[PDB]
């Protein structure tokens, strides 16, 4: 059962951070790990690893952390490090940090992501608010008759927030794919015509955990590259990896001063 | 092996109905239910559970019901509660009620679900025949090099037959998604570049595995709402659920009028 | 460790073979088995089923042999016949073939398959060479986090080379479905929009592990139809199943020429 599970993780972060509450919660996966630092200074941290229903049973390679952040009155479970599907991990573990996170408290969850950009104006490292997603993945972390409503699963209200931070950040439709290849200049082509705006490996599972437990969802990707056939080169693998990284830095205090607004 | 499941649970469904030939089967999906009450007069109901193969290893709820009834020149077999794939189950329990079906005799399978509707021309609360389908689950019920044709998968001649008793009955393509979520607006907008006019969460395995057995297939949709972002308004729980509670009597009118002219 | 069976595998090839590097390997599946002998003596014929990592217990039918056969001047791993994600298998069991020969030394793949024809150039029996692939399966034969650029999946140079030997050879874009089952005519019409111009059941995925192994790759599809809605009739399990082994001699020959042209 993975509510009873979240709330087992949940009770271990409370007990290990002494923050009986966590108001907000951020993952930082791919591309995002200077984000964390930037988010201002940990009171506690802890391996993931540790926790209740966390870094999955089969394969244990070596997770990130969970921060406990004061952003003012916000008590913000920082999730530096994510699973992905593609891990081969049941959708249960991938959305189970989120789940933990609701059950530790979090009112508003920030996903990030590392994506490749689909559009014209798109530039590597620029951040872009998700206005919604494609779920391409042909699955759900739902199991059972669990019929949530994704209207509006990146709130409105958390993009105009983050506005009043940055005015200039854009938005656009992130196509979640399972990965963990990266798109076919075809496939990118396809995702152009389908409507999305942003590709990449994770996070439509998260929120569609995130909203189905109630809470709200920012989404974030950074464009780590534009997507392949593009601009006509082939993707450069220290681009994929480097070229946002001052992005997610810049964005991990954005985000404070966004969720600052929360 | 599933085929060999789906004849003994045609022989226990023999047995113990006293019908040798169910030559129409019926699934009831979610918002049919109701409709089995306007079905005509059946001879026998018996628990789903009772039926070797109609509930998965995994998940238990309360299966449904299977109800043996004479329908014109008909012997139908109803199946009130099904399974979804969305419940964590093995697709050949999906398909299997469809399976013993055909192994109980069934030349057509008169498969009903609840539909989001894609076309804002579409009125919630009234059913559309399925004229074909996008499988957009990446899955098949059939395993290993079972390669049928869906060319008329619903069937031109049967959907020209259910007109004849309502020929204001719209037909459109149904896209089937895994599920159970609801669709992102975005996701909405791509069913649509995709060609579907109604969307929702089974019969296409159904479907399939009904095409492969060599059963001809009617499919019914139920326009319980307009699909997220259509409207310009978020999906209502409060319209999903009644949204054929209301058009019971008339649904069940509507199936036993189309079965008696088969 | 998916490289350490390859690589078990490999020196089975190396032992059986006499021969140290296989610089080429064609997979024949569906449509271009009957031009195996065709395409040169083979110095040496092992059944898969020899071979670490080849074929299963669970389901046992009768398996696929490897030939090596010397073609210009090139050592080839002629692997004759495939599995398919849509037989069950995990996928590292059907790339697991790509995998062992790209570790016998084959840094190009030429993978060949049957495939619908969507576009209006094509014809039955036609070869048409693979220019890129929708993925449309949902998985990826990857697991964890190798970096994989699907740019030029499809060597360009390949192809190039390929048209050395007939210039003839179409090239379009190829949607690797599931299967078993065939698409309805909608979902041909949405692989259109999709930017499909051949549809079938295989190859994206050994695509990708011979990428993410670092070999070339060459992808011919067999038009063994024309796509479901495009003639307005049925599909064909064996006008699908060989409308090409009409032409064994031709399809082993253009094979043979093209890999000398490598
Ligand atoms: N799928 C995909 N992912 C990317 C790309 N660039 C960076 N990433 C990071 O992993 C995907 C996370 O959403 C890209 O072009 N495509
Ligand atoms: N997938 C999907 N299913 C729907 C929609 N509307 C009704 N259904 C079916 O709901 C009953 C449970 O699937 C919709 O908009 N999308
Ligand atoms: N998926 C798909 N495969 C095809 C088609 N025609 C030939 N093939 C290859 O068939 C795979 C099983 O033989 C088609 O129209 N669709």
């Amino acid at each position: 059962d993975p509510d009873e599970l979240a709330r087992r993780a949940a009770q271990v972060i409370a007990d290990r951070t002494g923050i009986g509450e966590h108001d907000v919660a951020v993952v930082l996966g791919s591309g995002w790990l200077p984000a964390v630092a930037a988010l201002g200074s940990p009171t506690t941290v802890l391996p993931q690893a540790e926790l209740p229903g966390f870094v999955p049973p089969t394969a244990a390679g070596h997770a990130g952390e969970l921060l406990s952040v004061p952003i003012g009155a916000h008590r913000v479970l920082v999730l530096a490090g994510r699973i992905h599907a593609y891990e081969g991990h049941d959708l249960r573990y991938v959305v189970h940090p989120v789940r933990a996170a609701r059950a530790a408290g979090a009112q508003i969850m920030v996903l990030t992501n590392a994506a490749g950009g689909l559009r014209a104006d798109l530039q590597v490292g620029q951040p872009v608010l998700i206005s919604d997603h494609l779920n391409l993945t042909a699955r759900s972390p739902l199991v059972g008759g669990e019929f949530v409503d994704l209207t509006d699963a990146y709130s409105p209200r958390l993009r105009e927030l983050a506005r009043q931070s940055d005015p200039q950040l854009a938005e656009g439709v992130y196509a979640g794919l399972p990965g963990p290849h990266y798109e076919t200049p075809a496939e990118i082509r396809m995702l152009q015509t389908l409507g999305a705006d942003l590709v990449g490996m994770s996070t439509v599972h998260e929120t569609i955990a995130a909203r189905a437990a109630g809470a709200e969802v920012l989404g974030v990707s950074l464009v780590t590259n534009l997507a392949a056939g593009i601009t006509g080169e082939p993707l450069s693998h220290a681009e994929v990896l480097a070229a946002g990284a001052a992005s997610a830095t810049r964005m991990g205090a954005l985000l404070a001063d966004v969720i600052a607004r929360f």
